[PDB]
C-alpha cells in the first residue's frame, strides 16, 4: 500500500518547487488544465461506447472550498484512474531532458511537459488524489511527498467517474481558502477551457454552484 517515489519524480517536485517559489497561484492553473484533460480523454471514449459516461451523465468541474478543513477541492468527471494508474502515473513519469531545460520562464515548461500536478505540493503539505475509472473501484493517493499510498476508497463509489484532488493548505497558503480569491484565479485560468467549470459559492444567505466560464 505505502510506495516510494522513482527518482526522477523526486528531482522534479524539487525543481518545479524551486522555480515557482514565486507564483504559486500556478498551481490551480495546472489542476484546472489537467482536469480539462481528463473530460477530453473521456469525451473521446465516448465517441467509441456509449456506456462511456454511464457513471455519471455530466463532464464538468467542480471546486469547492472548506475554509473550516482547511481543504481545497477540485472535482472533474473525466475518465478517472485506476489503481495501477494511480501508482504508476504519479508515481514515475515517461523525461530527463524535462529535467535539463529545467535547470539550465519555467511555468510554460512544466505545462507543456503535462507534469504540474505536482505544483500542488507549492501550497500544500498533503495531496489527496480520489479517483473513480470505469473499469475499477474508488481509490486514493495520498501523499505528504515524502512517499505515498494508495488504498480502496471505504466509501465505495462516490464519484460516479472520475478525480477529486483534495489539497491540505500550508500555513501560509491559506488564503487560497476565501471564496473570493479562488472565483478570481478560476476565473482567469479557465477561459481556454471548453468545460463547465463550478464554484461553490456564497449568494444572498445560500449556497450552490456557480458558473466561472
Ligand atoms: C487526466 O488524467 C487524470 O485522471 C487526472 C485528472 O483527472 C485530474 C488531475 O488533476 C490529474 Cl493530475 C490527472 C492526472 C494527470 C497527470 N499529471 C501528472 C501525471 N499525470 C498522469 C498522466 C499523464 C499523462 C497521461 Br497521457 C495520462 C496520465
Amino acid at each position: 500500500e505505502k510506495f516510494a517515489f522513482q527518482a526522477e519524480v523526486n528531482r522534479m517536485m524539487k525543481l518545479i518547487i524551486n522555480s515557482l517559489y514565486k507564483n504559486k497561484e500556478i498551481f490551480l492553473r495546472e489542476l484546472i488544465s489537467n482536469a480539462s484533460d481528463a473530460l477530453d480523454k473521456i469525451r473521446l471514449i465516448s465517441l467509441t461506447d456509449e456506456n462511456a459516461l454511464a457513471g455519471n451523465e455530466e463532464l464538468t468541474v467542480k471546486i469547492k472550498c472548506d475554509k473550516e478543513k482547511n481543504l481545497l477541492h477540485v472535482t472533474d468527471t473525466g475518465v478517472g484512474m485506476t489503481r495501477e494508474e494511480l501508482v504508476k502515473n504519479l508515481g514515475t513519469i515517461a523525461t530527463s531532458e524535462f529535467l535539463n531545460k529545467m535547470t539550465e520562464s519555467t511555468s510554460e515548461l512544466i505545462g507543456q511537459f503535462g507534469v504540474g500536478f505536482y505544483s500542488a505540493f507549492l501550497v500544500a503539505d498533503k495531496v489527496i488524489v480520489t479517483s473513480k475509472h470505469n473499469n475499477d473501484t474508488q481509490h486514493i493517493w495520498e501523499s505528504d511527498s515524502n512517499e505515498f499510498s494508495v488504498i480502496a476508497d471505504p466509501r465505495g463509489n462516490t464519484l460516479g467517474r472520475g478525480t477529486t484532488i483534495t489539497l491540505v493548505l500550508k500555513e501560509e497558503a491559506s488564503d487560497y481558502l476565501e471564496l473570493d480569491t479562488i472565483k478570481n484565479l478560476v476565473k482567469k485560468y479557465s477561459q481556454f477551457i471548453n468545460f463547465p467549470i463550478y464554484v461553490w459559492s456564497s449568494k444572498t444567505t445560500v449556497w450552490d454552484w456557480e458558473l466561472m466560464n
